[PDB]
Order: C-alpha cells, then sequence, then structure tokens
C-alpha cells in the first residue's frame, strides 16, 4: 500500500472498520 486507500478496501472491505495506509504501511482497525 502507499496510500490510504490501497488498505482501505484490502482491510476495511475485508473485515476492518477502517485502514488508512501511509508511504508503505497501514492501520487496519478491526470490526
Amino acid at each position: 500500500c502507499k496510500i490510504s486507500r490501497q488498505c482501505l478496501k484490502p482491510c476495511k472491505d475485508a473485515g476492518m472498520r477502517f485502514g488508512k495506509c501511509m508511504n508503505g504501511k497501514c492501520h487496519c482497525t478491526p470490526k
């Protein structure tokens, strides 16, 4: 992931409420 969106679906669509990525790491906070 480069940008917030690049983990948004990969995490949030996958069961997280949030999955923001920056640089190359994303904070995916589950549901």
